[PDB]
């Protein structure tokens, strides 16, 4: 028995970069990692193999801001490769970015 | 200008003794227009039409005392040290993380 609460969710159009190439809207969220107390995980809901969730410890990921509505994420190996996220609005993207940064500290 | 995120908390000025009253107030983080990529913390006034206090985030000490209790120590000259009590742990945590992410 463990525990894993959702800190923030946002939505973005997500494209794999290695595909060169359609983007699909996805919920991204940050939650407590139930395996590791004090730490956070990033989930991309339904984007894995059998529409499963992609999920990673936050420290295993590299996250960059390319512009106000464009982020990129680098998952650890084994995953989909570099992902591009395009935000509907800049203020949601920026709250998300700062939260990802704070959770990473 | 723009507002990154806001939260409400019951804010009590500690400088004023055990009996100064707590009021529910809005705190928020906004883009510092004079420092691209850095943020200001705003404590909005106790009623509409009041002065809002703002500080560069680096000018402040922000401490977490507990899952629903934080403490803000502004530079001298202002309202003095403030207790903030949150309506629940999740708002408090989301905000604490955001403050930590915003701080450089």
């Amino acid at each position: 028995l463990g525990s894993a609460a959702v800190l923030m969710a946002v939505h973005a159009a997500v494209r794999p970069l290695g595909a060169g190439a359609e983007a699909q809207l996805r919920r991204l969220q940050l939650s407590a990692d139930p395996e590791r107390p004090g730490r956070f995980r990033l989930e991309l809901l339904g984007a894995g193999p059998g529409a499963v969730n992609l999920e990673w410890p936050l420290e295993s990921v590299s996250y960059t801001i390319r512009g106000p509505t464009q982020h990129e994420l680098q998952p650890p190996p084994g995953g989909p490769g570099t992902l591009s996220m395009h935000f509907l609005n800049p203020q949601e993207a920026q709250r998300w970015a700062v939260l990802v940064r704070g959770a990473t500290v």
